[PDB]
């Protein structure tokens, strides 16, 4: 198995690592029909989503992305840097597929 | 594929966004039958709800709906700055659809 | 659609509102058969239970009960001052029914 | 309903309350195969378990025994002082039945 | 039934003990299909993984897996110090089994 997230983003395609090694700036959630999803910000402006569940996903994907959402929160909440995203790039804003937290 | 709050709320009928920028005053949750709900407000006095799941709700939108509420009552113990809400205005309280937190 | 945990109370039965303007002195929590509930306490004595799910409880109230649980044991923790609480008052300790906190 | 540990404790057999007014020392959990329990020591040795869920237990009980290992992941990184638990001392380590929190 | 990590780790075959008394440098979490998994690192360079639930894995040990991933990234984001980790060795990044956490 990979043992770190660019090895992991890199086993994917039409992905790549945002390198971000800072804190989240905004953390947004909607439980609106359709758009029950989150979106963070970073202070250089940069925007991730974590997408609605949907035919793009297998079933072992699900949990991981309610995980996803609750990790980013708590992140957000103790200003834990965030390192690397692994993101698809098919997606706009892109689409979290990894997190890595160090420092 | 909003890029935020206020994108994803102009997807919706009967909705408006408010600009707080400020922690939550008070938190409320109730287990009374056909009232499980949560109740904040801010130190202005304004109030909103996290509506009871009910048939104006899909699917998808029942665990969105315990996310939110999760969000609110870590928010409020953590003191965490709300930047805006997005609310469906047809209700009272207002009815929360979307959360944005930023510093 | 209540503005306020005294509203609430109002809408049901055998209850009353509890104001301590205080933390939770006590927190306890069971696992036995039968008495899978949280017990709370103030430093004035008041005790009250969140009750182990039964035949009165519609199935709505099912996941409000956990998250009540939820609720108790992380505002014991952080200390938050619990505002109102209310409670049906047909049993004992008296049934937590919803919880208000704000400083 | 039990007013307390104590109370609730002498309501079942093979049980005793141990009184330890202090932090859990360590925790340690596990996810092997038969063994998807936690151990709790105490700076004076005393060890205790939250069971593997099994034959024992009624249906009731599975969501309380996941609880109260979040209980106690979380009073273990808190450092909250524990009073008192509530055990089964007919399995070595004793089986934790309730625990209380009080400062 | 187990008093410690290390009688517990023993239980097993292709497991062994990694003494880490260290805090978690990094934590990485992936939602990517078949790669919905967990990877840790400490400062010494060692890696682990929480594996993506699978055929190995018998039924009581899912709601186990999920919680292994909650701690992991409590204890990362409190600057827990890990005491030891029982992991599967017939796995790279080796599988973590168990853990303790103390001091």
């Amino acid at each position: 198995t990979p043992q770190n997230i660019t090895d992991l983003c890199a086993e994917y395609h039409n992905t790549q690592i945002h390198t971000l090694n800072d804190k989240i700036f905004s953390y947004t959630e909607s439980l609106a029909g359709k758009r029950e999803m989150a979106i963070i910000t970073f202070k250089n402006g940069a925007t991730f989503q974590v997408e609605v569940p949907g035919s793009q996903h297998i079933d072992s994907q699900k949990k991981a992305i309610e995980r996803m959402k609750d990790t980013l929160r708590i992140a957000y909440l103790t200003e834990a840097k965030v390192e690397k995203l692994c993101v698809w790039n098919n997606k706009t804003p892109h689409a979290i597929a990894a997190i890595s937290m160090a420092n």
